[PDB]
């Protein structure tokens, strides 16, 4: 007999606790969904209160139950008390709701199905009607969250301010890029930041520039994981970008004697930085976590940068569990985690669907950023606390740098 | 029987607690790793609720257990509540997760070992098969100068930690091209080179570099034949090749782990500088796929801080090569940070991909009599 | 516990009966390999005597056993006699050796395995050390020495000179290198289709049977008996092959045939054109033939055609080497190369192995001139012997 | 139950004694010949050892019995020594070998017969099938001028009691070749030709030989079309063809017994001279295998004293045919005392085997328009 | 239509369709000829007319 009292108890209790939980509850349940008579009565009464008035808590609900002389018929008020206990988290009210809701469609399936079985013995008699009401009866379960301007333009306005409100205190870790710092404020502790771009756009360079800007300017330590590029190959790029040395000039070396003197200043400045690199070919996330874990508690950590996610291997011998783990990583170490990502060939201006075909990073990330005249565009398509828009920066190919505007 | 009941209960209860503590707990453990029938089922249900949705806590778990009708099959929920109330803090877990893991792996040793002993009386019968499946079961210019002035211009030359890939159709001369590089490095510079020849034997390989070194006609040796002063030419080749740091391994089909463990020993015992692998498609996997090999060779490169030259063979699409001719036999394209093709006894070296350098064609001349590549 | 009490007694008693049968046994055993401690003793005392001295018979051993007062600790001399007076055959011994050696090794796998097991309960603890020392117990090249050996080959091609210690091939230059095809050897000749491996095998078979007094057994699985004779008649008396096929025939080219037949009739060529034979059939037929008329060569037209004992290829290979050892006769097996070549080398039959090991000599075939690449030879050089091929007569001739 | 324990012991004990006596035994017996379960084991391991190896003796054999742990499953070693100490003289052996074989043979006769009876009550049902898997199971110019001068030279031509096998790849024209022979025999000589056409219908067959006979364009009839005098040409064909003794049986898939019974009746009623079967791989067995059919077709030739021409199809190995191309689909090779292959609208006929007469290549020309083979 | 058979046998007549002219290829006919009959197609009226 399919049911989840366990779950029911939560929903009912979860209302008592919030009680802004009772809205998402009703949008998903109606009394009958509840298998236990006693509960049926409560959710109903609970709802009958919402219709005032007035609002909804212990007293107001026992009131409505004695009102329809069905208080001592539930249990005692002692059971309304109890209920408030066996709800783990009030914020998960809707998931507990759907538990109850699923067991309530089931029941009706089973029922209407058995009602067909039951029919194929009494009628005999009809046939073509039977086979018609057979569909009907089942299809009548298939039937048994739509979204209306009125709010979409409340945000699509409040947003259309924030871009201009900014001002201006950098609460998190400053980027070095003054225009990005306005929007983000900047990259904050516990946030999973995902930067996505198609090959040759320059996401790597962009990650590095931030890493560099954070380690040299601020006192914080950066942890870079480069799964594609080797440690020396990577340093060569941020030496170029620091002291302004022509990249191809080092590659083909070549070197102007004073461009040579330009290198020695770059090294110095960069030696004092707190940059730690791991160039391991393909790491699992557990390895990323245990290395960052040690470093925080031994020298102090402030930023983790991973050169492209789709290169991280899983716990086997999926990309979602990686995503999910990276957000957890961020939460545990109280440090912004910048994970670079690559875009699907759907673009060929990027949007959310271009990583959604390669999800489910979209949810876990509390900030998603795309990259798109040697000028580049930084589109911030998702931010949990803050505005959404486009910041612009200029890219210099010769040094492999992003500079302000 | 190796087991940490207490540790298990922690992991479980610690999920009911946080429960963002299921993330590292799944990164470390899987159901079977738990010795107790019961837990196995919980840590599974728990994980199965992880995969929606929705997320995980005391309710949603009992909901999933009732689902696969194995709630009363544990204890009651009574036991689940016992799990949450038994351990006070979930900051540990991982752990705990690793204590459980040790105990898991240990039982997998006793297991795979006891198995072998058991087999020692059924078979008798095999030996060479038992001694195989015994290991099997229980195992569970800024860079190095190439000598080719024009190549060095582009590459600078072959640099530490870089997986270099040289692809060519059969008969083009990739083997000879690898050998010349390997030889140039060993004789001219003070660095050691490790060569793995999976197709050609060790002596058969030296015969070719002896010809290449002292300018001895190759068909003259094979058919032998030999001019009394061609002969003295050999004695100069030998002498100058003896001082070189060439280490050859002509095992028919190696797994990459062997390649790695051998080079590892060599670096720390005498010093390593290059690794040359005579054709990748010949390396066998960890079974009894090619992407995992390619990934492992990048790994190898980065661990030893030494350029790894791996020869590859091209598909029959060419019949001037390009990227798509090894992409159909991928995914070597990404792992390599430099990809080179081979294409008038003059040959073309097409550098299709280089991570920190130009992309173009370098041209060298090939002499068939000596099996050599020379400058231009 | 694995063991072979009976086969131990054989090694021991087989020394007492030769005893040039201790040299082979001592290469393939050491006193521990012997289960029963009492045996362990003997085979050691036996070895201790070989270290003079002095020599190695009953008397001298009983002295050495008493020399460490473990004489009566075996059985008695009464038993030492039993070792000999038991086992009647000691041309084996070696054997016998590998029997007791297999059973020792097993007895070790068990031991080192059960120790790894036992350790899983005491430690709990180490793990990352245990699963390292797990390997260790379940497990029980430089350029200086390559050159040193290459000169031994680069000559080995010039050295030659010159005595033909085996069976002459008729091809002077191929005899230089091989010396030539020798008794007990498994000779494998691999070649792509159309190169002419079948013609090569036939020329050899023909040269042996016509020039030397030896008998050649040919198994043609692909080609019929008469269809094979036709090709060696052409090759013998110099008759145009297509001339006989389309026939056609010059009256004196016809007289050429009568001389060919005459000289070919005296030869000891035995053919079996059974389309798909198992190795056992080949063995049994060769077996009868040697002890009835006298055998010298076995030639098999392509290996891939021999079917197994079912209704795999490595077992056949293994059984052919066996066949070689038993009849003390060179076995020439033809093989077909994979489409990897499209100059052949070892890997081109390794993808169709494990012929590479069982064969002590592997030969590839590659201007109507042909190359014979000897890529492997257990006692001799490695290189390329060159011959000329004449399509019209289907012959290989010198150079 | 036919068996000779006494004479079994001999063979086992004579191999311990000589032991080069295992040869003449292995040629006459195979372990399943031995009746006593125990004896099979011995003679098997005794043989298994011979496959190294290594050689064969009292000891070595016990080792191989303990290898497969079937030592104490015979007798003890006590039995192995009994076997030896039981037979004084080991020169007879073979024998002995032929006494155990006879007893092995009868037991199969006694069996396959009891298997046929047992079938006559479980089927009822089939008959025309049961009466085949009864035959098949109990089975365990001097000749006829061809009309092709050059083929007759070599063959002389097709002679009585010979099973003739003509194999060709699809499209080469084996069917047309068979038909031309069947046609030449019926029209020129006074002899009767029985044709079994398993793939092609009777009328579809005549239509080809009508084109062939009177020189009518085949596609002209197919697409009819027809020249008023080409039409006259047909009437001449028919006439000449009517007098011939051609008997066709276009039954889709016949069994060999049905082919035998029908040829049997025809010889003793009108007279038979040739039997032509349009491709062998189409004859179905006596079940509901191709070796047993081949074997029975040769028996058919011997019984009716008539050359049987059975067409065959070649494996995709050729893509010039040879014996191994029908061997992988054997064992037709032996039973056939003449094998012919088909390979400029000219075709080659390669006679790869002939039991009495030469081996070579006869050449004929093929005309597509009339579906005819003509001399050269 | 043989890669999408086995319509080839069951049909005792198989016809294919291939200058606003169209060709009618009669590839199979059990009682009668095999050839190409030709007709003219008018797009405006969706008609096939004689020739």
């Amino acid at each position: 007999p399919p049911q989840s009292i366990e779950a029911e108890q939560a929903v009912l209790g979860a209302v008592f606790l919030d009680p802004a939980a009772l809205v998402p509850a009703s949008e998903i349940l109606i009394p009958e969904d509840f298998y236990r008579a006693a509960h049926q009565k409560i959710f109903h009464a609970m709802l009958r209160v919402a219709d005032r008035g007035e609002p909804v808590d212990l007293v107001t609900v026992t009131a409505e139950l004695a009102a329809s002389e069905q208080l001592e018929e539930i249990g005692g008020v002692s059971y309304l008390s109890e209920l408030a206990d066996a709800v783990p988290t009030a914020a998960n009210v809707e998931y507990y709701a759907r538990i109850v809701e699923e067991k309530s469609v089931l029941r009706r399936l089973i029922r209407t199905a058995t009602s067909i079985a039951q029919d194929g013995y009494t009628r005999e008699d009809e046939i073509d009607v039977l086979l018609d009401e057979a569909d009907r009866k089942i299809m009548e379960v298939s039937q048994r969250a739509f979204k209306n301007i009125k709010d979409i333009l409340v945000q699509t306005y409040d947003n259309i301010e924030m871009l201009h409100n900014r001002d201006g205190e950098i609460t998190g870790i400053p980027t070095g890029f003054t225009e990005l710092d306005r929007m983000t404020s900047g990259f904050q502790r516990s946030d999973l930041i995902i930067v996505a771009a198609r090959p040759s756009v320059g996401k790597t360079a962009f990650a590095l520039n931030i890493a560099q800007n954070v380690a040299t300017k601020t006192n914080e330590n950066v942890a870079i994981f480069s799964l594609e590029m080797s440690a020396q190959q990577l340093v060569m790029r941020m030496l170029c970008a620091e002291g302004n040395i022509n990249a191809q000039n080092l590659r083909t070396g070549k070197l102007t004697p004073e461009d040579w003197g330009k290198l020695t200043m770059a090294m110095g400045s960069l030696s004092n930085a707190g940059i730690y690199i791991d160039d391991t070919p393909s790491i699992r996330v557990s390895d990323i976590r245990a290395k960052c874990r040690r470093l925080k508690q031994e020298s102090g950590l402030g930023m983790i940068v991973i050169d492209y996610l789709q290169l991280i291997q899983g716990s086997g011998r999926e990309v979602s569990e990686i995503s999910r783990s990276l957000k957890a990583l961020a939460r545990e170490l109280e440090v912004p985690v910048i994970a670079l990502s690559q875009l699907s060939r759907s673009v060929e201006r990027p949007m959310m669907s271009d990583i959604r075909e390669s999800g489910s990073i979209e949810q876990d990330a509390d900030i998603v950023a795309f990259l798109y005249k040697n000028i580049i565009e930084i589109i911030i398509a998702k931010q949990r606390n803050g505005p959404v828009g486009t910041v612009q920066l200029a890219f210099i190919k010769e040094y492999n740098k992003f500079v302000n505007l």
